[PDB]
């Protein structure tokens, strides 16, 4: 038996991160810009979106559009990443950004707001869908495709990479092509950690993400039913890992999305968690190439 | 590539409103009216209605009547839109009542009592259904025979349109017609915008609308537990844009219905937020079309 | 066009209900008697239940016993009716039971302590099951047996009816058996009133109940997280209308099932709302029959 | 009529337990040990996993890999586990593990470090799947199956049961098999019970569990949206319990999951609610096979 699953990771003995400052926890906030590369048959698809928006019940319509569906969509790139944007140079804190390559396209001037901001550019894929049953030839085609845009578009390729809806082929792909210093479709550690299975032979760093700390769940069957529930679920992940860092270190993620977090009513409860953190000594608020590149200086691959 | 939909909208730099009073944010407080005009058999329709009730988990019954779904609906108009409307001018807020014909037809007295209290009659569609898959023909049919019926009941056609469940056609019906100041079927900005397509030329005003500072979600899967979730909701929406409003004032819109606001457990949340709204200095607490005639007289369409 | 649903009501004119010792609210508290009633195929179903059990997503099995199904069931019948019934009685509360007949014939001895409290019997319908697509004739003869087994038990025949999941001929049958007093299956008011179509021409008092102050919403897609949820959605209800009933007060009902708020964890929010409930002067704590034989001395049927 | 259900149970005469240290309440903290057995093509099932996770609407995929889930799964095994283990010893509670034994197989360090710590290794099941239309022939394999497993592992016998997701046979065969001292595959009770039907004629012991003060409703439809609805949620069960407790004093479960509450964000309120019980006096902490030896040393069957 030749289980390729990995259950046991770090086991009971995580490595010390030794992050900048001393650091008792890293924070990295990620914000996703999706909008406009979404199911839609404007875009060829073969039916309009339904997953992450205030049509909470929502299903894909075969062959047609969903008006309300793309309304709520052009929330998120018309109103509410500047708003974001804002809070997040108020607060001199870095994002990362997980840009889907089609929605980068029909918006490049604020992505070129966010590289001149400092913001690192991430690939997001080069569509918004679910790649579960995609063929390998055609997801590879689209990840090249991704790289080439968002490189045309920032000025530089992207080191790292996150698709979401992963198939089971998406990770290899990503790892294969060579020019990705990490990626985060993974929801398995509390630390970065190397690639077990990299035939490449390359270090390929593995920097965990999250579906919990994810504004996602406003708009899901189990979900947040106001902003303080988000802020209260945040706090409890920032303290407990606080708490540990006094010995061992740890990082948290904190999903963010154009159209969710970009409405007034839940904006306030992220910014209440942003002086929450930023009340606290020794908090790393980085971008996760940062944490890449630290990971290499720091814990090397053997 | 002709892509029909806008992702930008003002990008960065969103027009300055100028409400009146100097008030740095503008409430719309919506009622809708949509109880006797949603699905039943007795209408002619092919099923029972299941949206927006008690009874979170119903499906339409092909066929059939859901008796228990019909005394939901009649709760709105027996007793919670008298409670609503008091409340309402108990704090001398006006309104604006998206209004289903069908609906309007079958209490001519409420709909007589909301005018003479001086509230704006909106038109909220012939019937209170899902346009998506209507031809255009029979949905075009529809709208001006809305038209017809609110104009007969209130001595006054319609200014302002909302279908809410629209399809591909709606908005280019409610523009091409020509008579309507505004409609409200987006969901994508914070600021009223002169639709970009409308080749009558005629300026067409769009003021967003909303599906989460709205009392549906009281009813969907993802959905506030109690009154002081909305309340807290609706507090965190506009602490965010009353800061905002400082420099860069805005709107917000409170989406109500009959027959989930007007019950007790629900209404005093409502209460505490217009008890919240109203111990601010400048704010204008308003109706669409005077949204609408405002944005004429400050921002006219050039 | 003859439509035979009464949209209108007392319209802005609801009577008042002069409530014994001068009270500003009247509260009825139901307890649900259902377990042994369900479905189940030993009961002769074609499937196991799934309606309101902490299997939040269970669905009917075809055929098959579903086990965790029937101990969640059977916690009411052994354990929550006995914890439920203590409160009442430490608190000098009486119950209106809705007692589905093959439940009641299940535990003789729980419906006979129930009687002994005082508390009154109310017909819940012959099983606990979904009328919508029942026969005319076999729900008839189910009503039938329903009297004929709750008389035996009881010793009294009921004087009140609620079916729940009614079809579109329940209520007609129940007014055309020409010996309740009253029902409840209805969602339409805040106050009892007369039917407008009983042909009998004998008169028949609707007590409209709920869906909403109601603990079937701690195990519904959207549905109460934690006991407070509920505490303070009753506490909200009744805020509003003890108001109200200043100059004119209403009545509430308290939906209680004896597997759901039986369990400890939602039993505490209970006993808040009773205390809370019991600190105000004015309140009239009463059956759903007291309810129904003071309309008759109030306002007589004419 | 032959009914096999017990409806009645103690009926209004629950016993004492005379619980050891005079306790009022006793408490039975259990961890589920799952991950590496659920649903998984690699494990020979038909489909991937779709319960318990933080993929709220996932649905299985048909001979499919889904590598989120699976993601998601590996936190538990990871990450999750080591950092509850920590918090049960920071306080000196002991837990039982209710063990899947293909998953103990898989992390056989893990098991064996539970074992060390002290506390009770409890069969799970062979594998964590609905046994709902499982051939008998093929279930007691299983049960057999796993017995062996975790003897091999533990280095004695499992003396407890709890499959979860039972068939109509599943019961029979725990009972049928003769070694076990109890099981706990019924939600019916606030206390211990003799089997009433187990024709081996030994006694055999049921002790109930939970799924309501249990850690999944965290990613169910109806589901705790922050940590501290399920510490309220706990606390409001062990209130009434320990009040109960000054003269009839019960039990409560408290199920957890390694990849549910093993997260930060979850971990806080489970540590608050062990504060808030271990500041009470006669608070009995215990392991389940400690219940069932002191029922039969307190309460012998008769």
């Amino acid at each position: 038996v030749d289980y390729p699953r990995d259950l046991i990771g770090y086991g009971s003995n995580p490595p010390h991160p030794h992050w900048p400052g001393k650091a008792r926890i890293a924070l990295s906030f990620v914000l996703n810009y999706e909008e406009g590369g979404e199911r839609n048959i404007l875009h060829g698809d073969k039916e309009s979106e339904a997953f992450l928006s205030e049509m909470v019940s929502a299903q894909p319509l075969q062959g047609e559009r969903n008006m309300s569906m793309e309304s709520l969509y052009e929330y998120g790139s018309r109103a509410g990443v500047w708003r974001i944007l804002k809070l997040f140079k108020a607060f001199d804190i870095p994002l990362t950004i997980f840009a889907v390559a089609m929605a980068a396209q029909r918006h490049p001037d604020v992505i070129r707001a966010m590289v001149a901001a400092g913001h690192e550019i991430c690939s997001h894929g080069y569509r918004w869908i679910d790649y579960q049953y995609m063929d390998e030839a055609q997801e590879r085609e689209h990840m090249l495709e991704a790289i080439r845009i968002l490189t045309e578009l920032t000025g530089e390729r992207p080191l790292g990479w996150y698709t979401g809806r992963t198939g089971p082929n998406t990770r290899r792909l990503v790892m294969e092509e060579g020019g990705f210093l990490y990626d985060c479709d993974t929801y398995d550690d509390d630390l970065p950690y190397w690639e077990p299975n990299n035939p490449t032979g390359k270090p390929h760093l593995v920097i965990p993400y999250t579906l919990d700390t994810n504004d996602m769940r406003f708009t899901q069957v189990q979900g947040f039913n106001k902003g303080d529930d988000f802020f209260e679920y945040l706090k409890d992940a920032f303290d407990v890992l606080y708490a540990e860092g006094a010995e061992a270190p740890k990082m948290l993620s904190i999903g963010l999305h154009c159209r969710l977090i970009g409405r007034p009513a839940r904006l306030a409860a992220l910014q209440r968690f942003i002086e929450y953190a930023k009340s606290h000594e020794q908090v790393w608020f980085t971008r996760r190439v940062d944490i890449a590149r630290h990971w290499h200086a720091t814990h090397p691959y053997t």
